[PDB]
């Protein structure tokens, strides 16, 4: 999409007051981008919330993809009960959800993910993982030598999660990058919102059940239809980004 890429790039540069994107880093969301883990996460959240007397559908779990467990629990609690959940409730729910997910731990790699990461690493770029998930052994086994511990952001690295820009800002800080030196690769509306709020060129890759518009409406600079789509377009995109 050569000319489409330039339009997105130039719009981003104009609205932020940059001369160019000087690409050094690519910040990947984990769930639904690196691993096809969302079906399990959505079902686990739905089932565990039901066990605790709360109604969270699989689809609403997708809408809340990236959000801290506490914020998700509190959204549902406030609306059903008119108050936030207690610390005790939140800890119990998260524990049950963790255990439930682990009944089926091994999410597949997303097709196209290992291939695109290898191209990015080959080019001298720094891949990073940014996740609201609470795994480097699992990452190592699936993406060998791609990611580094000092270059990852997880639920325990940061106070506020998506859609707060904090996870992505922490990624730039950890990696020593400026916002115009990175790309965010996201698959969920709250993830897209966080990347856009962090002022980094944000690419949506729709790997789930939601409409493209859900991602576009959060200000994604570009959208691909799948991780293989993203992978196939990497060469053209990196070229478009080089001034
Ligand atoms: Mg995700």
């Amino acid at each position: 999409s050569n000319a489409m890429f330039k339009e997105a790039i130039n719009n981003y540069l104009h609205t932020h007051g940059y001369e160019s994107i000087d690409l050094k880093a690519v910040l990947f969301d984990m769930d639904g981008v690196l691993f096809d883990s969302m079906p399990n996460h959505a079902e686990s959240w739905h089932k565990i919330m039901k066990r605790f007397g709360f109604g969270l559908s699989r689809e609403e779990a997708y809408m809340h993809e990236g959000r801290t467990g506490a914020s998700t629990i509190n959204i549902v609690s406030r609306r059903e009960r008119g108050h936030d959940a207690t610390e005790e409730e939140i800890k119990a729910i998260y524990q049950a959800k963790t255990e439930e997910f682990n009944k089926c731990p091994k999410a597949e790699r997303m097709p196209g993910a290992l291939e695109v990461l290898t191209k990015i690493k080959s080019e001298g770029l720094t891949p990073m993982v940014v996740t609201g998930s609470g795994l480097l052994d699992r990452l190592n086994h699936n993406f060998p030598g791609i990611f580094q511990a000092n270059l990852m952001v997880t639920a325990f690295d940061v106070k506020y999660g998506k859609p707060n820009p904090e996870p992505y800002l922490m990624a730039l800080k950890k990696g020593g990058f400026k916002p115009n030196e990175a790309l965010v690769i996201e698959n969920a509306p709250l993830g897209v919102q966080a990347g856009v709020a962090a002022g980094i060129f944000t690419i949506a890759v729709n790997t789930g059940p939601l409409h493209d518009n859900v991602l576009l409406n959060e200000g994604a600079n570009l959208l691909f239809h799948s991780m293989p789509d993203f992978n196939k377009n990497w060469e053209t995109l990196q070229s478009a980004l080089k001034q």
